[PDB]
């Protein structure tokens, strides 16, 4: 089992819960519940950047969200079937990337920009980022991002749409592929079952 | 097939770590620059940036925008992403690192003057104690003249690249990590690499 080291909280490693369960992976967490939690991982040589996110899998220690991503994807045929499907899924995920870390970085934002920056990612979300993903899907008709094929991509982007619905939930109201495809990916057995009570999903910070 | 084609401003910025990696591969590339609004205007007009932004890549059929997709794309085209998936994990590691550290770097010039002295040391600080150590013990780890399956990957490149612009900032900071300096003479005397840093390559000066 993999094992993954972070504070109790969505954060960084929230993206990685997600793509583990959707890939019928069972994975342990390890919180980090003080300084000295923290400061024994760093101690002990775990970290090679000294933070976290870090996961223990398969005799390595990989810390940086997106090489912990990368390494399961491709380890759980998530990642498409060749270069070119990478490069779409790459280029897709990197986009869904930039959006999710506006949103999550918003409420450490300055009060007094916040207003502001609130209203330029909605405007991103219309006017960017869903129309980008409703033409992918309208492009080709199929159920998935790519490939025809449930890849790391349709994961991270229904993640995201959740997050965004939290945020503001008539955000996605115009866009019914991607309203569709939340749907099909939430049904997906172990998505459904990592979307119920009891499992590792996270709550919204406070 | 098609030279790869890049359409980003004429300056380092986004692409600068692009024009390393294809040009460290032996790669031919051309280059369209995007001098106005306008120029940027009908890039997005034209329905070539997925996502509205350069940089955007030309390449194999493809209109890849997002720095990191362009570079995944390249680094496995051109066998500089390891040999399998284990070794991809440490080369993602260790340039998502090296990413980390080039954005701070990156960015500084627009930071807003009164808090730019304080960012300069922060900067300066993780080169010295998180960073620049990370590298060091990498290389003493193994004794290899590369960072990863003895055999250069790209992140040997980021990592050149990278003590190229700590040098701008402060020639100090790479003292102490004798590897490191090895590292960079080494591949900076790499044929393809040591064309680039010559003079009339693509390679793109600091602003001003």
């Amino acid at each position: 089992k993999p094992k993954l080291h972070y504070f109790n909280a969505r954060g960084r490693m929230e993206s990685t819960r997600w793509l583990l369960a959707a890939a019928g992976v069972e994975f342990e967490e390890k919180f980090i519940k003080s300084a000295e939690d923290l400061d024994k991982l760093r101690n002990d040589g775990y970290l090679m950047f000294q933070q976290v996110p870090m996961v223990e899998i398969d005799g390595m220690k990989l810390v940086q969200t997106r090489a912990i991503l990368n390494y399961a994807a491709s380890k759980y045929n998530l990642y498409g079937k060749d270069i070119k499907e990478r490069a779409l899924i790459d280029m897709y995920i990197e986009g869904i990337a930039d959006l999710g870390e506006m949103i999550l970085l918003l409420p450490v934002c300055p009060p007094e920009e916040k207003d502001a920056k609130l209203a330029l990612i909605k405007e991103k979300i219309k006017n960017r980022y869903f129309p980008a993903f409703e033409k992918v899907l309208k492009s080709h008709g199929q159920d998935y991002l790519v490939g025809n094929k449930l890849s790391r991509a349709d994961i991270h982007l229904v993640e995201l749409l959740y997050y965004v619905e939290e945020l503001d939930s008539s955000l996605i109201s115009s866009f019914p592929l991607l309203k569709a495809l939340k749907t099909r990916i939430s049904n997906l057995p172990t998505v459904k079952k990592f979307l119920q009570p009891g499992s590792p999903r996270k709550p919204p910070m406070d």
